[PDB]
């Protein structure tokens, strides 16, 4: 499936992914394409921020579902 990833410079970034792959799946892919490492990776599905090994399915992330990636700080 395809799903959409907003960054807050407004980057696009659009994934082939399955519904069973995890958010660290996720974050090794967006690393693979902008070399964004995913320990500064933080990832927001409906005002919700997504944990690491759960499944895209047991957050309810479908195809042409809108992702937000945001950039974790030094201080935080």
């Amino acid at each position: 499936m395809q799903i959409f990833v907003k960054t807050l410079t407004g980057k696009t970034i659009t994934l082939e992914v399955e519904p069973s792959d995890t958010i660290e799946n996720v974050k090794a892919k967006i690393q693979d394409k902008e070399g964004i490492p995913p320990d500064q990776q933080r990832l927001i599905f409906a005002g919700k921020q997504l944990e690491d090994g759960r499944t895209l399915s047991d957050y309810n992330i479908q195809k042409e579902s809108t992702l937000h990636l945001v950039l974790r700080l030094r201080g935080g």
